[PDB]
RNA sequence: GGGUCUAUGAUACCACCCCGGAG
RNA sequence: GGGUCUAUGAUACCACCCCGGAG
């Protein structure tokens, strides 16, 4: 019967060029996941400004439904729908507001609803940067 | 008499202030398999702080040591300065014929220098076919 | 993301530090 | 040294181009 489902985890692996990937999901309807499954993620369903792709290990939150294929993501985002930051293969100009992700601005002049603190570089909401161990690899 | 040799550098570890060198030329004589040389930091004909890029051409003069072959005075080729690592970039404008920082090429001491690759100092080519910087 | 690295000698595998309503 | 890379959908394994001139 549902066909729309919410789940959350980390991007398992994503290969730039090729413009796919799969996500890594640890928790399904707000319920933890042991072990965890795979999602998969094609570039033009990630919310994020210009060139889509997702780093290994970033932090996602996502929409997927079941294809004939597998399970195939509908929307992924960061944590609180924030945007994804990307592959660090493909370097971006400008800085990223702390609070949205976006491009535009700074956190101080952020119009968006104020987000958890999230750490810089996968985005997970249980560490910041100087703790990330992903950032340690 | 020390010896005299020329060659690449094997790999340079920038830290630990050594590496070794493959001497593939010793005494005017190719030599084929090349033969590793020892380099220390402190015997780079350099300018600031001292290392070697993988790869990067390089002439010397050499000695046996009680470790094998050790490394006295190394220079790019024909006397030049070493690039150095990459991890390690510097600032400030180089000569174009001997890589000092000192002065422009027309205030050169050294002799005109031939052409050499931008990324190795090789003299046989140029960097637009430059088989290290390939990979 | 930002910063400072002029000295680990023998086949290594690349130092240290700082930054969470902040730029 | 300089520049370009906004589209390969299902467990992949990561695109190129230019420059030998001179302070
Ligand atoms: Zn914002
Ligand atoms: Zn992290
Ligand atoms: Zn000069
Ligand atoms: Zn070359």
């Amino acid at each position: 019967e549902p066909q729309l489902l919410h789940g959350a985890g980390i991007c398992k692996w994503f290969n730039v060029r090729m413009g796919f990937g799969f996500l890594s999901m640890t928790a399904r309807a707000g319920v933890a996941l042991d072990p965890p499954v795979d999602v998969f993620v094609h570039q033009s369903k990630l919310h994020m400004e210009g060139f889509r792709s997702l780093k290994e290990g970033e932090a996602v939150e996502f929409t997927f439904k079941k294809s004939a294929k597998g399970l195939e993501s509908i929307r992924v985002t960061g944590p609180g729908g924030v945007f994804c930051i990307g592959s660090e293969r493909r370097p971006k100009g400008g800085d990223r507001c702390y609070n949205c992700g976006g491009l535009d601005h700074h956190a101080k002049e952020c119009k968006l609803p104020p987000q958890p603190k999230k750490c810089h570089f996968c985005q997970s909401i249980n560490h910041m940067v100087a703790s990330c161990p992903l950032k340690a690899q």
